[PDB]
């Protein structure tokens, strides 16, 4: 018995029983309709960790939101580093809410999160159990198991030894899939958390779902992906960099060898629509031999195709990614087939949609990828050479097509080797 | 349970349940039919800011309308500079409204509106805390919280300054969206709140929905948008300036750095077919780095395209934007799959609307500018270059869609660096 | 609740529902069926303007039709200059029904208005509260809100000025709407109030509806409105003046600048398929600065045509306009979407005509006009110039277009700086 805050008439309730077998989730909208999706998975990933959990170990909350901690009754500590401009709105409403909860109740230990807030605030360098002012790397309590939460700024390699020196053995990371970034898309959408993302070197281009382009009347050769990239998710802006997002993608089994070596595993728990929460355990010393491979189960279709725009007037060419549903793949299978226009493609897209299970924004790139992808196997069964030897004349590969069920495999690397102010410190008191 | 004053057969009372998810919202119409939708979103937008402050901290109300506040039992400061010809006549029908109310009721505080009043006439200079004669620059009270209403004539960085140095914390901006003005278009739409507008120097079109031309018989090279702009709401004229119309579309962080340096956030909350409520937190000190990006989430189509028309009798070309709903971009997908000319556009577009969804004057534009979209995006799929490369001749660019769900981003400024009459006082009293 | 004096069946009981959404309005017909809409939308805007003054404030009725104001119970003053013709018949039957209710009722002043009648009588002079013989720029007695009444032979700037000299704030102005004398028409039809006019040079046209050409066997060069124009209200005659006629076409804040200046703003507030129910502010002093527009929000569509006639047997053309009704705009939608001949068109209104919702005397030039505009429309879209540049070769416009929901802007001036005869007074007494 699971409850989730997403109307009952919403695919994405569907999607999340998918993605969330061992709970009976079942629909309870009151307030959202925006960010819910989002929202009811880091709900179901919360509680899926803390299922699986010792109830009496001490977990670490780098994905700090102090204010949702409110009901959780195990033991958190809270890491907020204070770097961001919104890092202070938050803990304002979490103070507010602690004296709202002040002379309210007495079962979620009120008494002990204000008392260590003031000691915080009398003291920025405390290391009270249930909150601190340190980077995870620079942090200092102790604990078991860290669950990280919408953290795509940290390399994780680094953020994973400084917890481990610390004796953390087990942690956990609710995000984006990060299957975009290792497919060097330039722009991508996770059309169903009602967020896009584009590289800076594309925000001026006209038909990506995060772009502003100007009604000109017209008139560096080399556009390839850069680190700093943007995500739109809803009306909020968050500057990324590809670099600390390609380092959540952990290979199965990778080595963090320094002052204390231990050997780690990452497996994707669960996946969700562009969602997905990876568990990484740690232990000291060497358990194996790495392979350096990274594997992506792809639960529902992922396209990825190049795509001509125009960036700034100039007409250009750039990737673009999506996630499609499992069922549009599954319905798509026979027409995808034949050989298939964009325009037709399209017609049938919006006929299977219907509500819709696919936004309408994405149909024009999704139908282009599909056909592209239909036209590159037609000529890959129209042409075919000798089995057993490499005949080299690289040739185009315009479309990245994972079907659902599909399994992608890269090779990545396996062995790596007190900022608060016054003034707002006064003023949160 | 929330009460609007819109008739339950109207689409709008649609949309502002769309955009006010957290409200439960039931038609009640007994007045009005022209600026009932104006007046709900101003309406909810009150109700909402209310319910997310505290009830015992002090707030501006820059947006005076004294009128208005009768009911709202929060501490309310209404700033009314007297600048425009229209403003005493509000004076006076407030004046009339606490007469009205002198002897009624005791719950409202109306003897303490009265004695300010009283004490503002024997003085102009007074802060006395419901009512003073300085505009929001030269206003003196002290308060928590801002809240602005229909204000877009004052630079939004100054009067957050200005605001900010008063120990203004927090400020709210109802208004229409900003989203017109960063394209840059020459004339445009509001088509469910009533409202036109259009740049001077195409006051004399013949078919943009603000013009009057005239029936001739016939017979500087630059025209780009200019500072003053008109905006025609129902009946009423509006004379607006771009420049203080682009101050408000605030980037996500931006500083305020002078004597005193802040950091501020603004995030809009809600957004209805036009209108947005903006919400601008500011705070001492430098909290990160400023991106210098303003995103608008499209939770309608946007659609600005270049109309042809004819100026004083001569043919010439500018931009006209309008939102479209939703519902009629869902609709379209399938049909802007393929190329659409503007007739047979125009045609589906009526058969979508039937009541209707969207005023049948806008039509005719939207569907050119839906048709030039097409056309454009095919020529796009039509042509390829390659990819990795910038390969400028620039090019055409003759219409902007951004379908719902879609997210605008532009790269904009982030770091910043008494008239009362004699006669008009005596008649008052 | 409100009555009317129009059967249920009639199509103006909707329009003035939909121009008076403050009033329940039911039919009540008994006597009339040619004046009926005239007459209850004169009612309707008196109804309003009591609903919204100052029941203690002296009111003048420079529109004087004394026998009318029989059941108000308010502070008429109502001012006969004695003019025309026609004024001493009221004056008789006004007498006559001062006597019919000599004896009758003693609720509504009867024994004042007769004293006040025959202290003018006595003095033609007198300056008696609820009577008067002197222009409303000669007269003397002093009021609050003067209210006018189907006065378009008076210069609205001067009448206004010799009114706040006498201590008038505010004034009402129910007439014909001045839009399409603005637009400068030679002839026109008000086709909802029985009422046709005609440019003194037309008045020998064969098609318009205010014409009588001669059945002849055949055989200055400057055809262009003047002054002198002609209103056929029914089978009534009404010789006005367009100077006088662009006079209460007043801008939206304007000026008067005398031994007294004053600002004043000037609001349609009533609208309905031809009559306006303008409101002007007058107060001292300077309150901003003047734009200069008169802003007309078109709530149904304004058609107005160059048309070619026959004058004295000599072929010239002329622009005459219309009010089509809304609904028809409405559906006329799609068919405007294509070049539409007028015979289709007419065929087309006649279909959706059906009683009828517009006169059809006038589908035969609301068809040609709609045709014209969208023929014009189409050779917009089919020829585009470069955008941001006027590039002037002044070409054809041969149709203003005004559709639902639509404004007009006019650039107008803001800035302005005894006959009774003996034997007839004999005969009156
Ligand atoms: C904190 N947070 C929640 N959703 C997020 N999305 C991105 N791309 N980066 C973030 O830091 C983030
Ligand atoms: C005060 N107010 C209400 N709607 C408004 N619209 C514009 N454009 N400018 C204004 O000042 C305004
Ligand atoms: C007094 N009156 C009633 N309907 C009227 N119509 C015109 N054109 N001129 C008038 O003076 C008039
Ligand atoms: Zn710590
Ligand atoms: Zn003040
Ligand atoms: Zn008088």
């Amino acid at each position: 018995p699971v409850y989730v805050d997403i109307d009952a008439d919403s695919a994405f309730l569907k999607a999340l029983q998918r993605a969330y077998p061992m709970f009976e989730v079942e629909p309870r909208q009151v307030t959202p309709n925006d960010h819910a999706n989002a929202r009811a998975f880091s709900h179901l990933a919360i509680k899926l960790i803390e299922q699986e959990i010792d109830p009496d170990s001490t977990i670490l909350d780098i994905g700090s939101a102090p204010a949702r901690r409110m009901m959780s009754d195990r033991k958190y500590h809270c890491v907020c580093p204070m770097r961001s401009a919104e890092d202070p709105e938050r803990l304002a409403n979490y103070a507010r809410k602690l004296a709202s909860a002040a002379g309210k109740v007495l079962d979620r230990n009120i008494s002990g999160k204000i008392g260590d807030l003031q000691a915080v605030m009398a003291v920025p360098d405390t290391e009270t159990p249930t909150f601190c002012l340190h980077t995870d790397v620079s942090c200092r309590q102790r604990a078991d198991v860290a669950i990280y939460q919408d953290v795509y700024a940290v390399h994780a390699p680094t953020s994973l030894y400084h917890q481990a020196i610390k004796g953390v053995r087990l942690a956990y990371w609710v995000g984006f899939d990060t299957t975009p970034f290792m497919y060097n898309a330039m722009a991508g959408a996770y059309p169903s958390y009602s967020t896009n993302w584009a590289d800076e070197q594309v925000l001026k281009a006209k038909n990506i779902g995060l772009c502003s382009t100007d009604l000109t009347e017209g008139r560096g050769k080399k556009l390839e992906p850069c680190d700093r990239v943007l995500f739109s998710v809803g009306s909020t802006l968050y500057p990324e960099s590809r670099k600390l997002l390609k380092s959540w993608h952990l290979p199965s089994v990778f080595h963090l060898k320094g002052k204390l070596s231990f050997t780690c595993r990452c497996d994707t728990v669960v996946s969700c629509e562009g969602y997905v929460v990876k568990r990484i355990t740690m232990s000291p010393g060497l358990y194996g031999k790495t392979t350096g491979y990274a594997v992506t189960h792809h639960a529902d279709g992922f396209l990825m195709c190049k795509t001509t725009d125009t960036v700034d007037g100039e007409r250009v060419s750039f990737s673009v990614c999506t996630y499609v549903p499992a069922t549009i793949c599954d319905q798509m299978t026979g027409i995808l087939a034949t050989e298939v226009t964009p325009e037709d493609a399209q017609k049938l897209l919006v006929g299977l949609n219907q509500t819709n299970t696919m936004k309408n924004y994405m149909i024009p790139v999704v139908a282009q990828a599909f056909s592209k992808w239909a036209k590159e196997c037609r000529k890959d069964m129209e042409d075919e050479k000798l089995l057993g030897v490499r005949e080299f004349k690289k040739q185009k590969t315009h479309t990245v097509y994972k079907r659902p069920d599909t399994q992608s495999i890269q090779k990545v690397q396996a062995e790596f080797d007190s900022g608060l102010s016054i003034p707002l410190r006064t003023r949160i008191k």
